[PDB]
């Protein structure tokens, strides 16, 4: 890829920003831009293109064949008991979190048993992430 | 991809922003822009293009064949009991969270047993994420 | 890739930013830009292109064959009990977190048993990450 | 890759930034830029290109064959009990964290049993990371 940018606050080509408590007086700003961009991206120039997938089974004897794809989960267990017993007591809870299997982003591409792929694949993630804020 | 940008606050090409408590006086701003963009993206220039998938089964004997695709979940268990017993007691709870299997984004593409793919695939995620804010 | 940038606060080509408590007086700014960009990225110039995958099974005898793809999870167990017993007691909790299996980003590409791939693959992640902030 | 940059605060080509408590007076700034960039990246110039994968099974006898892909997890156990007993006692907790299996970023590419790959692969990660901040 081209021009993949994370900018926290502010982006510009030409900036004349003026901040608090300023005396901006008697200024002459002269700007003469010639900014040209020419892109040629993922361009195929092919006379003859042949792409294929072939699966042939002849005079075979197949018996007792097991295929299991990825991400197989079996006999998983989560046990998070919470017991609170109080007797003539004081208790104060502020900003208490019990998190089990919390997900923000899941991107899945070409998760298979068999794949044949011709071409371009991309995954882009940009974020600002903040889980707990309790001030 | 081209020009994938995360900007937290502010974006511009030319900015003359003026902030609080300012004296902007007697200013001459002269701007002369020539900004041209020429894009040629994912362009195929092919005389002959042949693409195919072929699956042939001849004089075969298949018996007792099991195929299982991905993301198989079996015998999963979540146990999150909460017991609160009070006797002549005080209790204050503020901003209490029990989260089990919480998801924000799930993007799935080409999740299969068998795939044949010709071309372009993309996934883009941009976000600002904040789970808990209790001040 | 080209031009993959993480900028924490501010980006520019030409900046004349002025900050707090300033006397900007009697300034002459003259700017003459010729900024051109020519990109030729992922460009195929091929007369003849032949790409294929072939799987042939002849006069074979297959028996008792097991294939298991990746990321297989079996007999996993999480046990996080919390017991609080109080008797004529004081207790104050602020900003308490129990986290089990917390995920922010999961990107999966070509997670398979068998793969044949022709071309370009990319994964880009940009972030600002902050788990706990309790001041 | 080309031009992969991590910039903590500020980026520019030409900067005339002025900070707090300044007297910027009687300044003449003259800038004459000729900045051109020519890129030719991942460019194939091939007369004849032949790429393929072939798997042939003839007159073979296969029996009792087990293949297991990577990242196999079996009989994993986590035990994190927390017991608090109080009797005529004072207890104050601030900014307490129990973390089990916490993940920020997971990028997976070509995690398979068998792979044949022709071309370009890339993974880029840029971040600012902060786990706990409790002042
Ligand atoms: C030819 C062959 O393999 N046959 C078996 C059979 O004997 C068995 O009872 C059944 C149960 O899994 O599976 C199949
Ligand atoms: C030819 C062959 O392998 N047959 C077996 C069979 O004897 C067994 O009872 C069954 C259960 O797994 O699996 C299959
Ligand atoms: C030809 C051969 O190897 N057969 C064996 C069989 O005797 C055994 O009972 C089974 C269990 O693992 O595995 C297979
Ligand atoms: C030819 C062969 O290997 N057959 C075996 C069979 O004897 C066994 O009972 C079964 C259970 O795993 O697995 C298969
Ligand atoms: C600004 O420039 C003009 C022209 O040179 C001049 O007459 C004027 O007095 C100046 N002002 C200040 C505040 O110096
Ligand atoms: C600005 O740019 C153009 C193109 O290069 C040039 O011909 C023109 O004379 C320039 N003008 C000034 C004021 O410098
Ligand atoms: C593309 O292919 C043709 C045939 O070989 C060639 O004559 C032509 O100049 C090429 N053009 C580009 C832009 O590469
Ligand atoms: C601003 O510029 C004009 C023209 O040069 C001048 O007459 C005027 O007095 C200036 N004002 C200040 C506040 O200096
Ligand atoms: C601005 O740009 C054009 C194109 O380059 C140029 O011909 C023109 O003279 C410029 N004008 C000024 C005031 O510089
Ligand atoms: C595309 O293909 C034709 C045939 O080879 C060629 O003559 C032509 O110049 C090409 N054009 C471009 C824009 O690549
Ligand atoms: C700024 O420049 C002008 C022109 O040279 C001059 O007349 C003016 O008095 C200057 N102002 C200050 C504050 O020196
Ligand atoms: C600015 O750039 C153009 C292109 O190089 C040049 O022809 C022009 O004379 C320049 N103008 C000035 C004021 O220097
Ligand atoms: C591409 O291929 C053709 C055929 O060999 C050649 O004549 C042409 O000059 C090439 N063009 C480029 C841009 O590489
Ligand atoms: C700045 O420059 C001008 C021109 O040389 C001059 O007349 C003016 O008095 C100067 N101002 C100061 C503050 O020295
Ligand atoms: C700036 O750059 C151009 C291109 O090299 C040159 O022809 C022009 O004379 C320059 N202008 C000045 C003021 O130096
Ligand atoms: C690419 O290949 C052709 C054929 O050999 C050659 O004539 C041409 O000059 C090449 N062009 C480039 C840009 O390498």
């Amino acid at each position: 890829s081209i021009d993949v940018k994370y900018i926290g606050v502010k982006s510009a080509y030409v900036s004349y920003d003026v901040q608090k408590r300023t005396i901006y007086l008697n200024i002459t700003n002269t700007l003469n831009i010639t900014n040209n961009n020419y892109y040629s991206v993922e361009v195929e120039n092919i006379t003859a293109q042949v792409q294929f997938s072939k699966t042939v089974i002849g005079k075979a004897r197949l018996n007792n064949i097991t295929i299991i794809g990825p991400l197989d989960m079996k006999q998983i267990d989560y046990t998070v008991p919470t017991v609170i017993a109080e007797e003539m007591s004081y208790m104060y809870d502020f900003c208490t979190l019990i998190s089990i299997k919390v997900h923000n982003i899941v991107l899945m591409m070409q998760v298979t048993v068999t794949t044949t792929y011709f071409g371009h694949s991309e995954q882009i993630s940009q974020e600002r992430y903040q889980y707990v804020d309790c001030g």
